[PDB]
């Protein structure tokens, strides 16, 4: 966390060396800065020459011409100064916005490329609040640091050197002492004011909370005649808040008093010195109005320094946070020169696969099997065998500790991630919808998803009647901030999403676990309809719902416990039959 | 909604005619206003006299003395101007706070004195947000209207008259044309800027929402490889937001450009005119620096006018709202010369009492009974007979349509409200707690509730063991933003509240309806313990819980349907026995 290395990391994001309009815009910005401060310091010189030409008219008879010219130059220079300041804002704001936009885009890209255990260790609300806080603080920090500190320090040093010329050292040390004591008392009294403002804010919150609670318990307040009690309570809270606000305004008043006091003492000293220097004939009358406009134009923008230090510290913190989110590497990555996963026979094999979510509790121990292509295979077990992890390890969200999963005899740990996630399909246990229209949710499965594929999936999931019954049809806004949908409808949406994706391999990760029995019995026929020519793996909780599979593999504590057809297991009369009778009695009860 | 009548109603709240420190403070405030503007307009006159005395030193040899004196007067006048402005803020802020505090206190008092159907027609959150919006908007409106508009209009008129003197009419019409065109272009371009800012705000909200939703659905986003899709989506939203922000800064830039342009054109014209007037010998050299400091001190505070109109309209709306909440009269009121309800024998009688909550559905029809003092009486019925209203009509929350309720043979519609609510006690169906400590909740029942009465109620409700088991004891913060309590505990708190109140008449308005059977069977013994020597009325839902009463009165559609003891009704074998067997079977099932 250092300003040097932090801003040096930021420096390519402002100076890209790739966009010529960007580098031209930033050099035009600093050009406008220097031009504005130059004309601002250069105008009162012309004003002094005007007053000198008007007062020494014994030698210069066309004082009309000379004074009129220098005076019009003064007015045009003032207008040009404000013109150049607003032009530097106009040229520079797009640069600032594009810098913070590229930084936000890059942290978003690195964030979405980051691995799943990052999104489980922290919360997505924390991440989005830190990035919006980052872009706001970086924008205001860049604006403040480049548009107050550099122009004020240029103006201050030029005023110091322009008083080193044309005047003695006494004016220079007087001005620099006034500047030092000014910024010192401003920083101290602003820290005191911020302390008072924090106290006033929390007292205000207490008063408002007392008010709303006393209003909300109106029935009991009537039940005990405590209206005078509650009025006195609210009055006490409001009185304390009023006294805190009065002390805050007292702090601001003392700030303005100190600032005006020190600047007027400096102005009195400088003007007395220059009128004495006129009296002993060294200095003309223009030097009075010279230092007069200099001081009143100098001491205005110096007030910001205390809040500038705070804002630049906050911007440094936020940029360090965004850069840390950049440099956080991914746990799972593709191998260098990753070949594409090629499928001709969508076969799965688990091979001695070892997994747990965390290293201190191993959940997957000894699974090794083969799922033939085109078949209907089934996974079931108790709540403690941990059947839910199989889809997440098949999608290469986590790599296994030991063992390997091969698709088509090829290591999915050794292929391209996008091809592996392309050849697969999943119905999640909890279906989720984007806050958008339903047609975009259906077309979400493929990037260039066509409308013919959209209503093809809508008839394939048997939801086309539901899209006909909607008022806006496919263009109905759904999800949050839209029309809520039922669970079976959402699962049909997920089925249509998978059919838009069209994989050879699909998975049901407890697709009916949160649904009712009617939607269940309706949806199993649909699942068999998608299960025409694909390799289908189904993990379920209610065995009757998977009673029709080709084979069932029953898992226990990370071991392939049982394997075989439903008739074979209900003839073997073991844990399968026990769970079956358990589910039968639990459904009968 | 007129400013005249609205502010004329507000005028006693600022000028109380009762607090001499308040009237002295407000007259000191306007004194400081006039003194500050007077010294601000009076200083550049002394500056002009200084420059004149320095330039005409052929006649005035002690130009040292004269110029030094007028210059030091100029600097001290500048400091005194800023001094008087901060003093007017210091003296006036307490006045503003006390005015809005008294208005807020009065609307709070009228609100709590208002009747119950007001709190059911509107929401308490709406009421508290309108009063906090009112006090904030009234404070900022009073501050803006009294501390910008009046000083700027005084300064503007004094500048106009001070240019009417010492100069021709041309300067006056030039300055007034510049002021008019200035405020005109400021109002127009500020309205345009506010339009752009609203568009930029809603676009920003859309971009942030897209970001957080794309982060939250991370699993499905990984499930379909749509990282590039979501990155392009977020980039598109951020790009549109950036363009909106650029257009907003363009609006602000054009505002500053127009303002600086018009003020510098006026300054160029005025200075050219006065240097020509010097050239033809009418005007001295001090008139240049005179008009020079006049214009740069004049045109700064004029920018606020467009937002001032908006803020004064909003303050007018909020003050009209607070005044409407004041003038809203109460539906139920005490009779003029209301005698105090006096109790020697706490007897109740209902007499042909007619009630409904609204006039289009009559709920109470023909109830007329007598509850003897010291007895244990019981009310029960179905869900549709409407038994819940009896406590609310006994507390005179609503008056009956026809008929009368007498306590001790006296009309409770004709006694003092505070004595009537003093002689009564209630356990509500839903217990509520203030966000405070538990000991204050126990002491809530009486205004001067002593600690001996507090632990007397705590042992009487059998909650003293629960107050011993608490870490902070009686001083434990409870409720919301504190330790949550269970339902039976909250009912015991309510019982202790009623015992602190100590009435001769108490009511149980479904005291066990939301409690479990164990807390119920524990709490009925406690209810019989409070039922020693008081007139007890109990309305219940589960008849076994009221199977021990002296008599039961069963209500049906606002009629006294059944009356008698439990043995008499279970021997009469009617609707009571049917409800009893219904509750027995519903408890067995």
């Amino acid at each position: 966390h250092d300003g040097w290395q932090t801003l040096k990391r930021f420096l390519p994001y402002l100076w890209p060396a790739d966009n010529a309009v960007l580098r031209r815009r930033v050099v035009g910005a600093i050009l406008m800065v220097l031009l504005g401060k130059a004309t601002t310091l250069a105008l009162p010189f012309a004003y002094k020459k005007a007053v000198d030409a008007m007062t020494l008219g014994g030698g210069a008879q066309p004082a009309l011409t000379v004074a009129l010219a220098f005076v019009l130059a003064y007015a045009l220079g003032r207008f040009s100064g404000v013109l150049f300041d607003n032009l530097r804002n106009i040229v520079f704001e797009r640069v600032g916005q594009d810098a913070t936009r590229h930084l936000a885009e890059n942290v978003f890209a690195r964030l979405h490329k980051l691995s799943l255990r990052f999104h489980l260790a922290r919360r997505t609300g924390e991440v989005t609040k830190v990035i919006e806080r980052g872009t706001k603080s970086i924008d205001t920090m860049l604006y403040f640091l480049l548009f107050n500190i550099a122009p004020t320090v240029i103006e201050l040093t030029a005023v110091i050197v322009i008083f080193w010329l044309n005047f003695g050292l006494g004016l220079v040390t007087a001005t620099i002492l006034a500047v030092i004591a000014y910024v010192w008392t401003t920083r101290t009294i602003t820290e005191w004011r911020t302390h008072l403002r924090e106290k006033m804010n929390r007292l205000d919150g207490q008063a408002l909370a007392r008010a709303v609670d006393s209003l909300l318990n109106y029935e009991t307040v009537k039940y005990f005649g405590a209206e005078s009690r509650e009025e006195a309570r609210y009055a006490s809270a409001a009185r304390a808040y009023a006294d805190a606000a009065v002390k805050s305004e007292n702090s601001l008043g003392l700030l303005n008093i100190a600032q005006a006091l020190i600047v007027n003492l400096l102005m009195a000293g400088a003007m007395a010195w220059t009128v004495y220097g006129w009296s002993q004939g060294k200095l003309t009358v223009g030097d009075l109005v010279f230092v007069n406009t200099y001081l009143t134009q100098l001491f205005r923008p110096l007030d910001m320094l205390g809040m500038v230090y705070r804002t630049i510290r906050q911007g440094l913190i936020d940029m360090a946070e965004m850069f840390r989110l950049i440099d956080t590497h991914i746990e799972v990555a593709d191998v260098p020169n990753a070949p594409a996963l090629v499928v001709n026979r969508p076969s799965v094999t688990f091979d001695n696969v070892v997994f747990g979510y965390d290293r201190d509790r191993e959940i997957l121990h000894g699974l090794s099997f083969e799922v033939a292509a085109g078949s209907r295979v089934a996974i079931v077990g108790p709540s403690g065998a941990g059947k839910s992890t199989i889809a997440r390890l098949l999608f290469r969200f986590y790599d296994p500790w030991e063992g390997r999963i091969l698709i088509d005899g090829q290591d999915i740990a050794h292929v391209t991630q996008t091809s592996l996630r392309a050849a697969l399909g999943i119905v999640p246990q909890d279906s989720v919808l984007f806050n958008d229209t339903i047609g975009y949710n259906i077309a979400y499965g493929r990037d260039g998803a066509s409308r013919a594929e959209v209503d093809a999936a809508a008839k394939g999931a048997a939801i086309a009647d539901f899209i006909a019954r909607l008022p806006q049809g496919y263009d109905t806004e759904v999800g949050e901030r839209g029309l809520k949908l039922s669970g079976g409808e959402k699962q049909r949406v997920a089925i249509a999403r998978t059919l838009v994706k069209n994989p050879p391999i699909l998975l049901f990760d407890e697709a009916t676990s949160a649904l009712d029995t009617r939607t269940e019995q309706d949806i199993l026929s649909t699942m068999r309809a998608v299960a025409s020519h694909r390799t289908t793996i189904s993990i379920a909780h209610r065995l009757s719902t998977i009673a029709d599979s080709d084979t069932i593999l029953v898992l226990d504590q990370g071991r392939l416990a049982e394997q075989g057809s439903h008739l074979d297991l209900l003839r073997r009369d073991g844990l399968y039959a026990e769970m079956w009778a358990r589910q039968a009695a639990e459904s009968a009860e």
